[PDB]
């Protein structure tokens, strides 16, 4: 699913971020624009980050 309508950010492509790198919701962001403009799906964005980070 879309987490970020604004920048069209999925759920994978967060996962895929952190995979390929990020640690933390604040790489994440600058990494893929997820919550940079009106930041209404960061707490699930987060909830992405958190969750994919408990499965490693
Ligand atoms: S929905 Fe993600 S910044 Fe607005």
């Amino acid at each position: 699913m879309y987490v970020c309508l604004c920048q069209g950010v999925t759920d994978n492509q967060i996962r895929d971020a952190i995979y390929e790198g990020c640690c933390s919701y604040e790489e994440v962001r600058e990494a893929t624009g997820v919550g940079t403009q009106c930041g209404k799906c960061a707490s699930l964005a987060k909830q992405v980050v958190r969750e994919t980070l408990n499965d490693l």
